[PDB]
């Protein structure tokens, strides 16, 4: 598991679950290509989306479907949606936690990286 | 005004109005005597809490009366209040801006020192 | 002035200056569209982005060029960018303020709507 | 587990280990009085300060010295320490997670609570 996504809650202090995920890697023509999807647990976290194998060096884009998290509640938010983009396995593959804190007008992403 | 103090409102996107906030300088004696004192404006800014005279070194607390503010909306928050202590050095011409973006569960609080 | 971006730096606690942004609005074709564009101030904000005749009910993308920021102090960063994406409602008087703090490894986005 | 502390480092994208964290729940006579302490592992959380048994309703302060955390890297912080005080298990037993995301010049806090 090189690539985990947790997400919180700030409003209720819980995970935030069945949050929508997708991830895409830049293509060679500069066009984001789907990589991954799935939708966060009871515990707020997303598992398994990819392999070590497979999540080669590049440019991944993280998007969290915030907006449909929060309409859901019954809260009108500001963003459309999270998005996280960085450059992965640049020197070496490595591990990446994805954490996003959400707040309906705000909303704060941490990357934990390790070996 | 070499410090100030801005609060706003994750939840709504707003400055955070009338939130209680408290100033207090640590006293020789390891004690925390009321310094200063005030409410947020309809901007969310507390100006005026103190002078450049007044503000001499020392460590200060900042306490943000975060409970009352999300209680008067109706939301059981978590924190009782947001604290933010601090050393003012006092090593050039400094103002501090503190600022506290609130979220029910949560806070985060800056300093931009300037 | 519908549209203000302030970027601050948390590692320094103070304005992020010179950082690069650049704002699209989404086409009819779901395409992002070049919009506006700047370089923070002084202060880290960005003002006269536009104006509100041309700033019109839509889906609007504000970039942050958060890498060459950190990449001029020597520090590595994690992300690329940082990215706000957002409905303009235009439902009354109402002015926005995208605000983003700034970490090698974490950023937090707040939009104040007034 | 009643009472889980977990603390990040935002500058360099990884757990904030040795930091040290102390408790206290306040007394009758408005004092803090200690309650328990220790200093965050390898993976940035502190484990087992206390008991459901010993953890009764009450207000609480947990104090981690972020200060000390920082010049420890070369890096000179704005905050003495960061402090989280809350009321715990007011309407029962609950489990609390208590997380800090850390910068020199910011910190933000979040709870976790389940049941
Ligand atoms: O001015 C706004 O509209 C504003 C809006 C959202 C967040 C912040 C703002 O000013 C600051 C400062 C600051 O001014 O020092 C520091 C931290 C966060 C914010």
């Amino acid at each position: 598991c090189p690539l985990m996504v947790k997400v919180l809650d700030a409003v209720r202090g819980s995970p935030a679950i069945n949050v929508a995920v997708h991830v895409f890697r830049k293509a060679a023509d500069d066009t984001w290509e789907p990589f991954a999807s799935g939708k966060t647990s009871e515990s707020g976290e997303l598992h398994g989306l990819t392999t070590e194998e497979q999540f080669v060096e590049g440019i991944y884009k993280v998007e969290i479907d915030t907006k449909s998290y929060w309409k859901a509640l019954g809260i009108s938010p500001f963003h459309e949606h999270a998005e996280v983009v960085f450059t992965a396995n640049d020197s070496g593959p490595r591990r990446y936690t994805i954490a996003a804190l959400l707040s309906p007008y705000s909303y704060s992403t941490t990357a934990v990286v390790t070996n």
